[PDB]
């Protein structure tokens, strides 16, 4: 009942943000954009939390040299599924891009991983 | 790992929208006010998810002629939360509610129970 109620609630918000629906953010890195949805990232990061408590602007432009584009689509893909799949070649990036945007679930899988 | 992530997911939607925090839909129901996110609505009600795609006007205002507040009060905790505490009192109203604003898990559950 419960992990049928938030697991449907999941799988619903991410066929929203999939669709580009109600999406009130845009996060950009570079020439790469992402679609997604404030309430959703402020539940995981403190960065984008912290960001909405300062200002109504939709679109938060990362620092590329602190974040990679393919870092944070993993990272937007596992707060949408519940889903991290980590290997040696992506956990520097994923880990760099949820300690610099304080995803803290993250962070310490992937030094967990990094072992 | 999943039922953690999903499950904190809506504790913080929930907190979020106890405090007033990035809820872009207020609910109006005569003299009663509800806050809650468009997103979170639209997945589980196909009224609401209805009416985002035709406006973009926050506030949506029901009919009190078709769906009481304190229905829709624990319609909403319930959507929330995962929580439906229906007794012999409330859910008629409850399932007015659910079936004026198309909550199918909630109507059936209503109706299992009104027998």
């Amino acid at each position: 009942s419960m992990s049928h109620h938030c697991e449907h609630l999941l799988e619903r918000l991410n066929k929203q943000r999939e669709a580009g629906f109600l999406c009130d953010c845009t996060i950009v890195i570079g020439e790469f954009q992402f679609k997604a949805h404030r309430n959703v990232l402020a539940s995981f990061s403190e960065y984008f939390g912290a960001i909405y408590r300062s200002t109504s602007e939709n679109n938060v432009f990362l620092d590329q040299s602190q974040v990679k584009a393919d870092g944070f689509q993993k990272l937007l893909e596992f707060i949408y599924t519940g889903t991290l799949n980590l290997d040696s070649w992506n956990v520097k990036e994923i880990h760099q891009a949820a300690d610099y945007l304080k995803v803290e679930e993250v962070v310490t899988k992937c030094k967990i991983k990094m072992e």
